[PDB]
């Protein structure tokens, strides 16, 4: 059976535990998931053997050369999970506030570049898939747009309206685009 | 049977369906408006005189001295409410068109702040309500929406925008504020 | 059971959250809090009526025109707290919009006592979350964070790691009075 | 009964026959007005004598100083007032006609409001009610009319060719005010 | 019995009380009074025919030529005199305002005798009643009292000290009298 | 008897005694009197109410206009005469004091006609006796020769010790015409 | 025993008649005052003793400190009443004179409101009283009359008619109010 | 007991004694002084412990922090008083030199009104008193009258003489007084 | 019974030791204060409850905005208090260490009378306690010694003298206090 190739790259860098744990619902179809989780039964049937080769491979398709090392020839999935978990882990402390004190210091630039502030709200996107997990496009819209100029001032708040039940977050970076139509329409 | 002290200031012309509506709870809170609301009662008797007698002393508690000249004993609780319309209240076609010609004169450029138009606003409609007009949400709103000028406009494009039936005066006095933050903000 | 003066005014929408809290407070020490809450029995006694009309009463008394003039005659004291619930507590992410620039407004230098700067944040934030914001307690602390200057960096630098599970509302605020404190004894 | 200062001005020699009826008011929410105005029995059950006592210090509360040496300690509270009755309601051609010319006097400008105007008239009304004497309907009525200023001169002139039927009080005071209301759109 | 000249002033719209007051003595004189006082019997007879034509041609004979209109040919005097009452005793409110405005109008002027004053305001003020406007007593006093001026202040003071059943009409004369007198001596 | 007129004028407030004393001659002489002779008896039959109309008719046509407000409609000629009394000869102390002021005052000047110094001095007289003087035949006397210049001083020797006994006002006036006749001469 | 807010003054040394009268009153209203005065027997009970209690509290709450070293300990509400009168009051003879040389010196000089100079005169009279003089109606007419000034002193002029029976103070204050009022027209 | 407001302050030591006084006064009308005072019964009584806590509420109320630190909440409130009364109002010797050197030192110039240095000798008397040489009738009459100024030395000369029995210190007070009365009278 | 005015101030940390001392105290005189102090009740009854929610209704008398929405009605009064203590009672080290080097610092000043000496010593021995120093009577006494002037030399010497016996704080103060007493007489 083929290994149905992931844009999830091979690990190597922020959280194995995140990766790992969709490595897990990619185990769970085949559920070498099953016996990477299950007791090392009395009984290790051929299937057992089967999976957890296949296991380990997919761990080291997943695995970059570097923790491949770690892989080694033969140590079983579990043992390797079990290393990189040790050395890796920090469990809790930086994860929000990584991104918060990013947000502190990526914030507040609300003319140049817009298309750089593009950018901007995507390194955040991609901040909050890293370290930051607590809410959602709504607070995170909020700080965009108190980053911004004037224009949203005026119509976001009130005028603007429940544009939020669309949520229409497409619409709102048109808007933008919107703020460059009317830049070069003035002049 | 117990009172407390008031909010009410001691009445002397202006504000009168506002001061007698919360009169009016007042004595209902003393279950005493019933005499008032109800017609010629079968219970004529001296709880239910006791009841109107009450609420004839409520009256003069905030009647100042003209007011008081209307307090003659004779005069029962309702024909002073009576009396008090047809000074204060009195339903004069003259008065609605004057008010009706008065608010389509009244116009705010930047001169009076947000809550300055939204009382000069209140006080028009409490007016020509007193006058005998009768009026409608979307009257107040349009009303209240054309005494402003192009910046405030753009909340007259939310309400083109925007479901009518959502739309409330105390709802537009919200959408107000949040438009004139705009313009504290914005500048 | 208590008519004595309050800090409780004859209200605007303006601090609604705890205006309204203290309303309550007060309320359920007038003992009709329950009835505004409680089932409204299919048979109203002149005990509930008696209570609902107390409650309309001090509401009344509590409230200014804007709303009492909002207030029909025969809504119960549960139809003003869904009025004003709608007016303020529609929640549209416009407040949280508001209550963000007002939290950016002030940076807290080294002037200002810190004390002054929890209390404002503790009010901000608080009304945010009462604005439906689904924020974490030490992303609140996050933004006060941000106001401080570099004096702060020594510690601020690395309490940044050190976060929600790790130290919490009292156990940063703590830490930040230590700081802080520290900074004033110092200079 | 607690005695929050109520609605009552103290008291000096001035406008006492309303004065006193507020004080009857007073006393008829003391529910003690019964003592001078419904019999009292020289038993003074003991509810009696406490509401008696009662009246008369609620009377002294608001006396002046003259007051209460018009007010000796052994007269009751009825007594006092009735004694009060004669100082005062002492109605006299000295006060009916020192009023009666004083009033007739004074005149209704075209610039002082009609609503004070309904003030004096009303004013003037029981004044000349009071001072010894009552009124007729159609005097009120020519009193009334004489106040009035030029502006109206061609609606008086219409005015006099219509019967009291069609100039009943009430209706000729509203279009009179309606015709105030004329002459200040003309101005 | 003859035409002797009876000279009363041809009827015009002038002193019609007065004018009738003498034309009903005249007639009495004629006894043809009856004629309409007496509202006549089935009794045409031909001295009530003569009464009648006698009468009215009397009346013609003192009635303005302007008035003969009224005054046609046939019908009897009593028709002409009802068409001249309603023309003035039809309780005329322009003819008691302007009255009362000229009452007002005018103080006593010093260049004319207190007496011919006495005449003058006797006069308006009965006119004013047959105007259609009751006049009190009282009202006639200060009327009376204060159309006068300032060196009246000895009796104008003795009034307020004096009492109300003394100071009639024609003690108030006596007492104006008085003053005259002592005027004219002052002088 | 026919109303030819007599020797007496429409009333003007003036010479009242002597319009009054012709006014009542001419009714004694037309009987007519006999009715303001006696008050009102049982005797009120149809000739005596005829009589009395008819009295205060030729009252009416010898009184001026004014005076019809004496005559008032309803009031018997007794009563109007009465009321007429009152106003002019108006009897107090102050009038008869006054009045003599004025007759010791007086001089006789020969250009005067000691016939117009009659007229003065009875004018005086009418004015003395009307104001209530009780005057005596020797007072008329001696307060006309004290006027008188010496050429008359020779006549008024023969009042001094002799003969009262002629002299009556009558003859007093038939001394002094005398003694003006011997003047006439002297001159 | 409700303790009402007496607009009584914490008395320090000024007044002391009224104050303590008014203070009377409340111990009537109190009805504590039949303990208090009736006696000091082995039957002060525990509603004796409260009521003694009571009436010294509010002497003190009303009086000021000067009183708690005259309040002897434990002298009760009675003994504390003598012990003031007693340091106060006690016929003070100087006190007397000091009182006619104010009085005698006194003058109502115009501007000073009459209500400003009545009550000096009361309080004058009062304290002459207090002071121990035999005062009487008449010394208290007398010199009220005295006092005003040329206006006034003119219908005081008229007043001095009205013979002593005729008048009482308050009569005569009200009689003197009218003037006042008599000469605003007057002016 | 009631809570009607006490003109007793927040006491951080000013005027000690009688501040304390006040407060017994209160306690003792809250009945509480009596335990407060009195006995320590052995029996727990909730009444006892109620009054107690109650009373350490009033005197908090009436008491500064420092006091409050000194209150101990667990310990009765009345000890606190009492050992802050010892702290406060010891008998200290120094204290009684002091206030003798001050009295002889308060010899007074008398710009001061004279009753308001009684009232200050009566405050030097109740602190030597608590500084433990409390006086003598005879002692404090000697020192008040070393104290008086010129005029009053002159009367004193005169005192010296009188009978020492009738010198009650509270007479010689009433004495100086009515001398000082007799003084301005006497200027 | 229902709470009266405590001037206990509408609270946000100011002199919070003491403050919450005197809300304590009236914690106590509600008999709720055992439910504060001691846990929630094991079983809260609706005695506890409504204890409990008066002291929490309390607080909210004497809160003020942002310490009233720290009183959320979730969780009890005290918990909040107890929140509110840590917050600004953080009994943490580098608190009692910034207070001991103001302590330290600290001297008396002349203008620093020694009760208000003893009153800054004991608020900041208050505040020192309330950080949590473990410090005692001989500590307090020895803090005073470190503050004393040079002028407290021989007094200090004497309070070596004083040993554990002697050791009290009243005692030392009193003879401290006549050692400034002393002073002011010899300066």
């Amino acid at each position: 059976m083929d290994k149905a190739k992931r844009n999830i790259k091979p690990f190597d860098g922020e959280k194995y535990a995140i990766w790992k744990f969709r490595i897990r619902a990619l185990l769970a179809e085949q559920d070498v998931l099953k016996v990477v989780d299950g007791l090392m039964p009395n009984e290790v049937d051929d299937s057992w053997k089967k999976a957890e080769r296949c296991a380990k491979s997919t761990i080291i398709e997943y695995l970059s050369d570097s923790f491949l090392n770690f892989a080694t020839s033969d140590i079983t999935a579990r043992q390797i999970l079990e290393n990189l978990d040790a050395v890796y882990e920090r469990k809790s402390l930086a994860s929000q506030l990584a991104l918060r004190k990013r947000l502190l210091s990526l914030k507040l630039s609300s003319e140049m570049s817009l298309l750089s502030h593009f950018h901007i709200f995507d390194e955040l996107i991609s901040e909050l898939l890293a370290a930051g997990a607590k809410i959602e496009e709504m607070d995170k819209i909020s700080h965009l747009l108190i980053t911004l100029p004037s224009c949203y001032d005026g119509i976001i708040t009130a005028i603007e309206t429940l544009s939020e039940e669309n949520l229409t977050l497409a619409f709102v970076k048109n808007r933008l685009l919107d703020q460059e139509i009317k830049i070069k329409n003035d002049h």
